[PDB]
């Protein structure tokens, strides 16, 4: 029976709630009018799995950071690896991979154990570059990870600082079919307010159904759900017109399961553009936001990843990928609910509890 490591994996998925809701708001603050597009779920496997690896100050930073100090570290990783198995999949209905590959110097010796661990517990895996050319192992690492996602994840890497000896690289992609497929014929061209007085045209796909919707008033919003074929849910929360930033300000652990008492299956209208979003974050900044920066730096805490006095992770990088489309499966007067402005995205993972992903969307056609 796996009920112990569902539990565990119940209290990460908060934990993941959280942290995508913080780095939403500090991305939000620093840079308002871009879109931000990140997986909270996949940043946590990477840290987690470096946490394989890691001793004492690196080790206790990432785990206070991170918020994983509440269970043993058995149950962490038991709790991780139930997660990233059950959401594993390349079927028809759901194409999701959660990607950690550590790339190490050549010069470097990884240890078995801290290898074996890594793979067994996150599929994570460990490829020796030749730092020493900087231009050839970017090059290596964009190949490597595009061939591994069939070139859904693509030029992960823009820059190597010299001295890098570990670059890690996290990324996840997504493909799904909704539980009820929209009609391509019906997608149309439609306005997009980028702002109250400014629109540009983008593909709006169109379903008049059954789903769960609601507003909040303390937050101004209406909360739609549509969801997957598989056991997950496309939250969409449309801010009413400037109420954004409080939306954004407002984001909590309760914020969420306060949603979910305000929802009900009703008839509604819908009008969703289609996306195909890619977010990709310096997770050495990144993460200075919940305060892990040891990680980064030289302590003589990653020996047990491999023997070196000066070994740090030199750089860090996550990338987020997502397709949008109409793609799925197969009474009262509709409501009406046009995604049609500035919006916010959770891809929640209902079975295996999870933020998949987490968006602000000022421009579902801006790169």
């Amino acid at each position: 029976q796996g009920w112990k490591q569902r539990m565990a994996a119940k209290e990460l998925a908060r934990q993941n709630m959280d942290l995508g809701f913080k780095l939403l708001k500090k991305l939000a603050f620093y840079n308002p009018g871009r879109n931000i597009f990140l997986s909270p779920l996949s940043i946590s496997t990477a840290f987690s799995m470096l946490c394989l690896g890691a001793q004492d100050s690196t080790l206790d930073e990432i785990k206070q950071g991170f918020n994983f100090r509440k269970m043993p570290e058995k149950d962490l990783h038991e709790g991780f690896h139930y997660i990233i198995h059950e959401l594993t999949q390349k079927t028809q209905d759901l194409k999701l991979s959660i990607g950690n590959t550590l790339f190490i110097d050549q010069r470097l010796q990884p240890q078995r154990k801290f290898l074996e661990d890594a793979k067994n517990f996150y599929s994570a895996e460990t490829i020796l570059t030749n730092f020493q050319n900087l231009e050839m192992a970017q090059k290596q690492i964009n190949d490597f990870i595009s061939q591994k996602t069939h070139g859904k994840i693509n030029n992960l890497i823009e820059n190597i600082d010299p001295g890098t000896v570990m670059l890690l690289a996290n990324y996840i992609f997504f493909r799904a079919r909704w539980k009820h497929e929209f009609d391509p014929n019906v997608t149309k061209e439609e306005d997009f307010f980028l702002e109250k007085n400014s629109s540009v045209k983008v593909p709006m796909m169109f379903r008049s159904g059954i789903y769960q919707v609601g507003y909040d008033d303390k937050l101004s919003c209406t909360i739609l759900e549509i969801p997957y074929q598989k056991n997950i849910t496309a939250i969409f929360i449309l801010p009413d017109e400037g109420k954004l930033k409080h939306l954004e300000k407002g984001l909590q652990v309760d914020t969420f399961s306060r949603w979910k008492t305000l929802l009900s299956r009703r008839v509604v209208d819908v009008s969703v553009p289609r996306l195909h979003m890619t977010g990709t974050f310096d997770l050495k900044k990144t993460l200075s936001y919940i305060g892990v920066s040891k990680i980064f730096e030289e302590h003589g805490d990653l020996t047990k990843i491999a023997p070196h006095r000066s070994l740090k992770v030199g750089e860090a990088v996550h990338k987020a990928e997502l397709k949008m489309d109409e793609r799925g499966t197969e009474m009262e007067t509709p409501l009406v609910v046009k995604i049609d402005k500035p919006y916010l995205l959770l891809i929640y993972s209902e079975k295996i509890p999870s933020v998949l992903f987490l968006g602000k969307i000022v421009n579902p056609i801006g790169k």
